[PDB]
């Protein structure tokens, strides 16, 4: 039976500090064909070619995709300094990954566009004498996620539960929506619980 990459194709793509996981078990997948769909500027694999990624048996297969300008590319660079590793999304190479940067084609209709590109400025706790910043794990949400999902409306709007301080930062989608995806691989138990297609 074939993974289904339906849900990525269906819908608004979510800012990046609320970015979407979609994991896949017990399934054959054609990467081929969902990439096919996409206008790819960038990519970029850690411990794979993308020739072994597209023809592997892994045990489970995770795809995280979020809204994501192209020219912010280098923010996503491993090793990167700056807001978008810090606050919104740090990918976790503890696995073979590839991201990709794509740009969805108007043709393309299922995907809708958000009025505007977001990611957080900053998440912290007040100290006494200053913030102390909390920074994204590998792989996982923002610790301001609860705070950034009331919405950002304005630039450098600021967010609150006493504790805790976010700040989004806002633009709006000039041309055709621009999208990351993350795709993730793991080697467990289960051998080949996820193969290619044929
Ligand atoms: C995978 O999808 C591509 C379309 O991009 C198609 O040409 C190919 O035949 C598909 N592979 C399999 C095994 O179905
Ligand atoms: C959208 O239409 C075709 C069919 O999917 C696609 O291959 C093509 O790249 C797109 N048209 C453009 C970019 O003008």
């Amino acid at each position: 039976q074939e993974c289904d990459f339906t849900p990525m194709l269906t819908g608004t793509p979510p800012p990046i500090y609320n970015f979407k996981r979609l994991v896949f078990t017990n399934c054959n997948y054609n990467l081929t064909k969902l990439l096919s769909l996409f206008q790819v500027s960038e990519f970029s694999c850690h411990q794979v070619s993308p020739s072994s990624l597209a023809t592997g048996c892994y045990s489970s297969l995770t795809v995280d995709y979020f809204a994501y300008s192209t020219d912010m590319s280098s923010y996503l660079q491993p090793g990167s300094a700056g807001a978008i590793v810090q606050f919104n999304y740090k990918q976790d190479f503890s696995n073979p990954t590839c991201r990709v940067l794509a740009t969805v084609p108007q043709n393309l209709t299922t995907i809708t566009k958000p009025s505007n590109y977001a990611y957080l400025t900053e998440c912290y706790k007040t100290s006494a004498y200053g913030k102390n910043y909390l920074y994204n794990a590998p792989g996982a949400y923002t610790p301001c996620l609860s705070l950034a999902s009331r919405g950002f409306s304005t630039k450098y709007q600021s967010h609150s539960d006493g504790e805790l301080t976010t700040t989004g930062y806002i633009y709006p989608v000039t041309g055709n929506l621009q999208m990351a995806f993350i795709i993730s691989v793991q080697y467990g138990t289960d051998t080949n619980s996820v193969c290619p297609m044929q």
